[PDB]
């Protein structure tokens, strides 16, 4: 039936309704640390993000997004493998039932316990539905996090959860700033791929940051509490929101250190 991480309708099944899910440049992958290039010419990453208006949190079923105003550059990503302007859209997580799982991405087929998704798209394309229909449409920061101390920055978001339990409910949102989400080093691995989630279009450069951020066991509990079902549902805990690894093709992923 509709698309989901149940045994019924998880990740294996999604090829039925979406044949791209077989495809040559599918997403997340396992970034093998030894036979990644290191390339030169490769330029350092530019976050601004000083900017940024967020409005509203929502929870869509599978996870929950925190939206930001995308009518101007207001935050950016530029640099790094890109050509062009990527505005900021919205931000959401991949995680697990358990710590030792729960990230898209592996390194060196290790699993964090959640992952972070910047989604930013192509201003050249006018907007986001249309940015998904070319190569080079989308830019997807992706963070990993591993359980450890709190970070401060995240409380916010944790706080708000309780709003939005169920699918469809929504909180507004103002005044958050995603820069209290990176990492100190912008250090990052980069592969052409596409969105992990139907309708799995290939038109992301993903950008993995090297370095993970921490959060406490209890801050990850929160997210742990979402459901996957609307309100007078029977409750389904919207736990384990991630894609497995998918075979790396004709491509090369690059890295921006040695
Ligand atoms: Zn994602």
């Amino acid at each position: 039936h509709h698309w989901g991480y149940g045994k019924h309708n998880g990740p294996e099944h999604w090829h039925k309704d979406f044949p791209i899910a077989k495809g040559e440049r599918q997403s997340p992958v396992d970034i093998d640390t030894h036979t990644a290039k290191y390339d030169p010419s490769l330029k350092p990453l530019s976050v601004s993000y000083d900017q940024a208006t967020s409005l509203r949190i929502l929870n869509n079923g599978h996870a929950f997004n925190v939206e930001f105003d995308d009518s101007q550059d207001k935050a950016v990503l530029k640099g790094g493998p890109l050509d062009g302007t990527y505005r900021l859209i919205q931000f959401h997580f991949h995680w697990g039932s358990l710590d030792g799982q729960g990230s898209e991405h592996t390194v060196d087929k290790k699993k964090y316990a959640a992952e972070l998704h910047l989604v930013h798209w192509n201003t050249k394309y006018g907007d986001f539905g249309k940015a998904v229909q070319q190569p080079d449409g989308l830019a997807v920061l992706g963070i990993f996090l591993k359980v450890g101390s709190a970070k401060p920055g995240l409380q916010k978001v944790v706080d708000v959860l309780d709003s939005i339990k169920t699918k469809g409910k929504s909180a507004d949102f103002t005044n958050f700033d995603p820069r209290g989400l990176l990492p100190e080093s912008l250090d990052y691995w980069t592969y052409p791929g596409s969105l992990t989630t139907p309708p799995l279009l290939e038109c992301v450069t993903w950008i993995v940051l090297k370095e993970p951020i921490s959060v406490s066991s209890e801050q990850v509990l929160k997210f742990r509490k979402l459901n996957f079902n609307g309100e007078g549902e029977p409750e389904e805990l919207m736990v384990d929101n991630w894609r497995p690894a998918q075979p790396l093709k004709n491509r090369q992923i690059k890295a921006s250190f040695k």
